[PDB]
């Protein structure tokens, strides 16, 4: 995957679709969030946050994880 804090730009989508995020999610939260969110989705990691993150962006889009 990405990266976190190190000035992230993430993959093409799933950045600009963290806007996205934000607006649905009804949150003000920051790339870096999102990237640890899709992360551990993506990825293999289950901490809440990713979770719900999950169960709503897969319900929806269901990213490019990392693609």
């Amino acid at each position: 995957g990405t990266y976190r804090g190190r000035g992230v730009a993430l993959t093409d989508d799933e950045y600009d679709e963290w806007r996205e995020h934000n607006a649905s999610r009804k949150l003000d939260l920051s790339v870096e969030d999102f990237l640890m969110l899709r992360h551990r989705a993506a990825l293999g990691a289950d901490d809440n946050d990713a979770v719900k993150f999950r169960s709503w962006w897969n319900s929806r889009t269901k990213m490019a994880n990392d693609y």
